[PDB]
């Protein structure tokens, strides 16, 4: 993995970069974003620069300096571009900074790919349906919890998804309490339906704002699909022509298996995949 | 700032960085921590703080901690802390899943100074709001994968609990579960006293809160006094009814609630023997 920090220094081989005290590490205290290298350049940079900065304002962190954001994702994209063709995952790191300290930590890493990341890709996976812990109405009733900042805090997101590996499941789709569709824990849902239409739960719920899946609805939109957010319950899955899980790294991986139920493929799943590829780079 | 002690015992150059840019606690927060209270030359309750890192690393899949590593690490900490100061000291275990990709968790010691709130919050108590956290008193039982039990490094929901608290001109947070029975503070287990007489009681441990070592020890400690200890579904009226609520965790021992929502609560002269109690628990197993 290649480190550049906003400083502008390229981190030498082998050496730490953080303080033993640095609240990214003793609290988990800071936000980030995760952005593919394809063809040259990553992929959605302005729209990942303003959910950064949505993720900041939620935590109470200084405003990100974009232009200082954008040389070190230039400066990192171009020195994983030299050394390969493949594709990159890069990732943007932005913590509190150092108990009593006076300034940010912020530095951006581009690492390879996982091999998971392919075969979810090409294969799809299979999910359990897991309970959340809170209401659908919980974003709007409780902001304090934050439940749209895109935060360093992911030991939960990592437990439920070995959880699931543990059961033989691939991925998670959380469910409110009340039984509504909420995401997955590095995820976000969506369906496809016949009037075919694509549907996505609403933001208000206590979920993350997913920028491909936004960059997906425009694409779709405009070759004639019907894009929009909506409530859905578990019986809207398993009636539906499609789960997809869309991230940013991982584009789209379709739930060929929900809950032990395997589902069938369908026309739509080929045109999905295209719809994704031309949305990522939707900004060149 | 703050002296780091790594398990193997070597103590790290002041101004030098310890962690990879990759660490899985600071991309992920994907590790476990516990906090302990340097008092007097000697670090307190040791083993009852190893003993819950112990259990939640085993919630979070983290290989079990080898204690005698542990255990030495702390006592170099402790004894150049003392040392160089006879000030508290907040000493901190750090307990990571490691590098991505690496076949080893990242673990040190870490002795900082006793922030300047803390004595003011065991002094002068603090002011309290009940907020809503959204999970159900079943939820811990229920819910496994929320791992709620554990201690882990991902405190940005904890923390951003208090800044809006903080906003509200409001020093601390009660948390009350989605059926309105009291929960646990973002930093801090909540202990009550009440009548049957006066007994010491905090919520029930089967709910998706953090167990206390400090709570647990000075159960210990007021069942020697003669004083009935028991885990209770409380809800926010047995709060308000209470001669008295305190926020009890390791570094900060006690914080008596003064004010909740606003609503002045009375004190009563199990505040001032409470501070007491809570200082014979920590030094209980010396």
């Amino acid at each position: 993995a290649m480190v550049v920090t906003l400083d502008g220094e390229i981190l030498q081989p082998g050496m730490p970069l953080l303080h033993a005290d640095d609240l990214a590490a003793v609290r988990g205290d800071g936000v980030f974003e995760t952005l593919l290298v394809r063809d040259g350049r990553a992929c959605l940079v302005e729209a990942h620069l303003q959910r950064l900065t949505q993720s900041a304002r939620l935590m109470d962190l200084p405003e990100p300096d974009l232009p200082r954001w954008r040389r070190a994702v230039e400066v990192a994209t171009q020195r994983w571009v030299a050394s390969t063709a493949d594709e990159g995952a890069l990732r943007l790191i932005y913590s509190r900074g150092r108990e009593g300290g006076s300034a940010p930590t912020a530095y951006v890493m581009v690492s390879p790919v996982p091999a998971r990341v392919i075969g979810a890709r090409r294969d799809g996976v299979s999910a359990i349906t897991l309970d959340r812990g809170l209401p659908a109405d919980g974003g709007d009733a409780m902001p304090w919890l934050i439940a749209s900042a895109k935060t360093l805090s992911y030991a939960v997101n990592m437990a439920v998804l070995r959880h699931a590996a543990r059961q033989g499941a691939g991925d998670v789709i959380f469910v409110s309490t009340d039984g509504y569709v909420l995401e997955g824990p590095r995820s976000t849902v969506v369906i496809a339906t016949d009037g075919p239409c694509l549907l996505t739960p609403p933001p208000w719920y206590p979920i993350l704002r997913g920028t491909t899946q936004q960059a997906l609805f425009e694409v779709a939109r405009a070759k004639g699909y019907d894009c929009d957010y909506r409530a859905l319950r578990v019986a809207d899955l398993f009636d539906s022509q499609g789960i997809w899980l869309v991230s940013s790294m991982t584009l789209a991986a379709r739930v060929h298996t929900l809950d032990g139920r395997r589902l069938p493929r369908t026309p739509i799943a080929e045109v999905f995949a295209e719809l994704v590829d031309a949305a990522i780079v939707s900004d060149r």
